[PDB]
């Protein structure tokens, strides 16, 4: 036995050879099912992650998921959020790896690149959310953050809903102005203005920021459209929001994972009894979303571990029907299995 | 930038290379020290592990151990307790891999098999808790379980103690006869000896079954010699114990990690107020030690993610000199940092 690892390449091929649309659409038809399976009662949450916060240069964290599937695999994603990789190293500020191990004999079997896996994840999941609580006949989306993941919030976005243009804000004047490049494969069009137009102006809004713990909201207390969802999206530290509480007590808020989403998401500025119903009951019952299109409604986003497993499974279906990858013996299998020196 | 991966080979490299008395003693050399460090408030324990039990085909857990140096780097050991992979499978009960992250970006660094290392580290954690709190002259060790720790325990307690004699007992006839042989290379006599004789005749004990949760004890509360000093090494599920409640109360407990021990360690059976101090004290000033040595002590050994971390160092340092391990791209770092799809 083996452990497969999907280099970097491998997981470009996959996506160069499918092609980022049907990608994507496999992920977010993959995510609907499992957060649908979840609200049945036939899977179950991933349990809370955990994490070390690392100070220097600034304010991050890494962190641990995992997600079991009894008599099957455990997948484990590491990820590092990092929000001086940007401009310090030219380094995304998500940084991660996705390894997948064997339930019953515990062995490594699978090894990928987890920072395309997450951006397609969190855009999908965004992408089921907002298909649910944002109008059939959004043709605005608003973007506040447009770093690596407001990329695939639009990529995602734009395959569930009929976008026609983006209007964006970034507090650092040259990654707003690079969006459009970046973007410009989407064909919605893409317009720079501030966070009160996108406010007043956007049919859903996802938020992605690494604003600091405390210097919240990204987005003021303003007008909004009445039927405006919001994807909320950034998601790090303790402490840290995007969103103004008046906005949020007016919303109905549904959460990915309510216990992680109360100690990481918006969800910390709430009281527990106001939570809607989480997502994955959403899915399963859509009498939780039925009328919420038509006022304002925030999906509460912080990513947990099952999606992380559910879109590695989408990649190792490609993978293994390309053949992709390469088998490293990493474990040490001793010949006598009761001798840790028997190096064989 | 790529991740440095030691393969199965390359471990073995390492060993044949170093030889295994200096690669215990690096081991041995590094813990003590690190310990120490702990000891004098110069480092922190790492966080508590998390774990996923298991059921089939027996009781066991996967678990996860993070340890952080700030600055430099992260350390996370992914590893299964699967007591039934020998019989069943021919791998080991314990199987793991051990992965580096740069602290300062998130990125993986290097990754290791952890089988090897881990049976190193736990030997050489009892080598520096029984040279601190067993007498300067023990002939005799005991050991309870002769499977792959008790090899490490062997290897490690007789390069730091006098020892003629190793009286052993396992529960399985075919484990208990061919510890010997694996055994030899330490030059230490090896003897069958039922619990009872282990009890009355060892300077030294070491317990490291695969005993199941509540079927414990794995040696007899009867006539132990004053200065017994035991390593209470078996450790996987809450529940799972190895020595005799009446013996625990009367020893001078020590554990390397209190709130893991007061989890999963023997000191699951003590109120939390009756422990010593923790063995990072002992090593930072062994006054506190010396006068245990002729009294009955006892070790409470879980591991922690710091000994993985300090002996993956050693296998870092020695697999550089040899110019050891493969290069593999397996995180993506897009051109466009802040472009997930930029993928190169
Ligand atoms: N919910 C999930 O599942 C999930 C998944 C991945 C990442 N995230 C989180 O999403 C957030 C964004 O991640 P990313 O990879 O896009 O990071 P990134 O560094 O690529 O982009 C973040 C952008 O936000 C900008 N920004 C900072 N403060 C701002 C403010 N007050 N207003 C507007 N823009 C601001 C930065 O200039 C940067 O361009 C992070 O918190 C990350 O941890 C969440
Ligand atoms: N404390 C630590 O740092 C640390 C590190 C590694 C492993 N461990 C733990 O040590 C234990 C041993 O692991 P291993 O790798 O040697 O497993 P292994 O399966 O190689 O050996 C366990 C042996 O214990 C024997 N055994 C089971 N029940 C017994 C009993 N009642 N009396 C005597 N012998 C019995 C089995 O026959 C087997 O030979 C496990 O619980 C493991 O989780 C602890
Ligand atoms: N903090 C960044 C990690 C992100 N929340 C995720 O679910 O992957
Ligand atoms: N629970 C088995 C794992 C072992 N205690 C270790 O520290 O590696
Ligand atoms: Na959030
Ligand atoms: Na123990």
């Amino acid at each position: 036995m083996e452990t497969w690892v999907l280099g970097r390449r491998d997981v470009a091929e996959v996506v160069a050879a499918v092609g980022r649309d049907e990608l994507m659409r496999r992920i977010i038809d993959r995510l609907t099912g499992g957060l649908a399976e979840i609200g049945r009662g036939e899977r179950h949450l991933s349990p809370l992650r955990g994490g070390l916060e690392r100070s220097e240069p600034v304010p991050g964290i890494w962190e641990w998921m995992p997600h079991r599937e009894p008599g099957d695999h455990i997948t484990l994603k590491t990820v590092g959020y990092s929000p001086a990789n940007p401009a310090r190293f030219g380094l995304p500020t998500i940084l991660g790896t996705v390894a997948r191990y064997d339930d019953t004999t515990g062995a490594l079997t699978a090894l990928m690149d987890g920072v395309l896996l997450t951006a397609l994840r969190t855009g999908a999941a965004s992408a089921v959310a907002s298909r649910l609580l944002a109008r059939p006949d959004s043709h605005t989306l608003g973007l506040i953050g447009t770093g690596a993941q407001a990329v695939t919030q639009l990529h995602a976005l734009s395959l569930v809903l009929p976008l026609q243009r983006a209007l964006v804000w970034d507090t650092d004047p040259a990654h707003r102005e690079s969006f459009a490049r970046r973007a410009a494969f989407t064909g919605v069009s893409v317009e720079i203005a501030e966070p009160a137009r996108i406010a007043a102006e956007a049919d859903v809004i996802s938020t992605a920021t690494s604003v600091a713990v405390g210097q919240g909201p990204v987005l003021p207390d303003t007008g909004v459209r009445e039927h405006l969802h919001i994807n909320a999206v950034g998601a790090d530290l303790v402490g840290k929001t995007e969103l103004p509480l008046g906005l949020l007590e007016r919303a109905f808020v549904t959460a990915d994972h309510p216990e992680q989403a109360l100690r990481e998401g918006e969800c910390q500025q709430l009281s527990a009894d106001r939570l809607g119903p989480q997502l994955a009951h959403l899915c399963a019952d859509p009498a939780a979303a039925a009328g919420r299109q038509d006022t304002l409604s925030v999906f509460d986003s912080t990513g947990f571990a099952f999606e992380d497993a559910l879109a590695m499974e989408v990649f190792l279906e490609a993978a293994a029907e390309r053949d992709l990858g390469i088998r490293v013996g990493i474990e040490h299998h001793p010949g006598d299995a009761l001798d840790p020196y028997a190096l064989q």
